C-alpha cells in the first residue's frame, strides 16, 4: 500500500526542478526555498508525511562522492498542481558560526539546492518513512507542533485536508476533525506559508487553528523570547484534553530541543488528574498516535 523506496541511491531517479522560489518574506532572518521537482518519466509516487533523498554533485574534503541528504516532502501525493506529476520540497540553507574550519560555513546539500536553478536534473530517492503519516480516519483530530522546517510534513496534511483542488480529488478524506498547528519561527517574515495558512484558518475556523511563537516579535511571560515551549505550556490544558481522545493524532517535527519543552508542559497538564505523560505517551506511540520527526 504505501509506497517506499521505488528508487534507492545506487539507481536514483533523474528528476528536473520546475521552480525554486524563496519563502523567507523580506526583513526575516536566512533562505528558506520551496523547490519543485518533475516526476514524469518515472514512477515515484509517495504519500503526506515522507520524505526523500537528494544526492548532491561534488565529492567531501575526503574524496568520496557524496551522500544523499533525506527532506520532508512538502507537497501532498498529488503535487502541488494537484496533478500527480510534481514533488516539492522546503529547504533551509544550512549556514553557522565561524569556529568550524575556516570563517563562514554552507551546508553541501542545503546551499546546492536552494540556488538551484529551473531545469536542472537532480537525483532523488526514496519516497522514506512510516512514522509521520497521517491518519485516513476523515474525523481524527490532529495536533501539529512544528519549529521552521518541520512545517514541511504539516503543509502536507493541511493540504490535503483543506484545498479545494485536493478535497475535489479525494472523494474518500473529507475531512472534518479538528487541526491544531502551533509554528515557532523568529519573525514574521519567517512565517513560512502564511499567506496560505492564514487563508485557510478563515475558511475553517471550526476546523483549523493557528498558533504562533514569534521569537523576535513575542515574550514569554518570564520575559523571554517566545518559543514553540512556551506556547504549548500556555496551551497545555486544551492540548491535553485533545490527547485525550482515542482518534487524536500529534506530529512534531522541527530541532530535536523542542521535544523537552512539549514534555515537561504536557506533562503538567496530564498530572492534574493523576496521568503521569511520559507512560501515556509511551501507549500513543505504541498506538502510532505519537508522530516525531526532528533533525
Ligand atoms: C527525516 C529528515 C527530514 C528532513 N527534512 C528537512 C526539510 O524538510 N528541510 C530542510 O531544510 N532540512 C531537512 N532535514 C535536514 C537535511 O537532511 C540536511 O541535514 C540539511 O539540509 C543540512 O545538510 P547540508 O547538506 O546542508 O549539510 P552537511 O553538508 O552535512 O553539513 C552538516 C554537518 O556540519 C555540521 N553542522 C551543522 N549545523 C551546525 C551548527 N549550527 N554548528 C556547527 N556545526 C554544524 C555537522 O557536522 C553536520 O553533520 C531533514 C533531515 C531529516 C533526517
Amino acid at each position: 500500500d504505501v509506497p517506499v523506496n521505488l528508487y534507492r541511491p545506487n539507481a536514483p531517479f533523474i528528476g528536473k526542478v520546475i521552480s525554486n522560489e524563496p519563502l523567507v518574506k523580506e526583513g526575516g532572518i536566512g533562505i528558506v526555498q520551496h523547490i519543485k521537482f518533475d516526476l514524469t518519466g518515472g514512477n515515484l509516487k509517495y504519500i503526506e508525511g515522507q520524505s526523500i533523498g537528494i544526492i548532491p554533485p561534488g565529492v567531501d574534503k575526503n574524496g568520496k562522492p557524496e551522500k544523499l541528504r533525506l527532506y520532508s516532502i512538502a507537497s501532498t501525493r498529488h503535487g502541488d498542481d494537484v496533478d500527480d506529476k510534481t514533488i516539492s520540497l522546503c529547504v533551509r540553507q544550512l549556514e553557522y558560526k565561524h569556529p568550524e574550519s575556516g570563517e563562514t560555513v554552507y551546508g553541501v546539500c542545503s546551499t546546492y539546492l536552494t540556488h538551484i536553478e529551473p531545469g536542472s536534473e537532480v537525483k532523488i530517492t526514496g519516497p522514506v518513512g512510516k512514522e509521520m503519516l497521517l491518519p485516513d480516519d476523515p474525523e481524527a483530530n490532529v495536533i501539529m507542533l512544528a519549529g521552521g522546517t518541520g512545517i514541511t510534513p504539516m503543509r502536507t496534511y493541511l493540504w490535503r485536508m483543506f484545498k479545494d483542488a485536493e478535497r475535489a480529488a479525494n472523494p474518500e478524506y473529507q475531512f472534518k476533525g479538528f487541526s491544531w498547528l502551533v509554528f515557532g519561527v523568529p519573525t514574521t517574515p519567517n512565517i513560512l506559508y502564511k499567506e496560505e495558512l492564514e487563508e485557510i484558518q478563515q475558511k475553517y475556523p471550526d476546523n483549523f487553528r493557528l498558533t504562533y511563537a514569534i521569537s523576535r516579535e513575542q515574550k514569554n511571560p518570564q520575559g523571554g523570547r517566545m518559543y514553540i515551549q512556551d506556547r504549548v505550556a500556555e496551551h497545555a490544558d486544551q492540548l491535553w484534553q485533545l490527547i485525550k481522545n482515542q482518534k487524536t493524532h500529534t506530529y512534531i517535527c522541527g530541532p530535536p530541543p523542542m521535544e523537552e519543552g512539549i514534555d515537561a508542559a504536557l506533562s503538567a497538564a496530564a498530572a492534574k488528574e493523576g496521568v503521569t505523560w511520559s507512560d501515556y505517551q509511551k501507549d500513543l506511540k505504541k498506538a502510532g498516535r505519537w508522530h516525531v520527526e526532528t533533525y
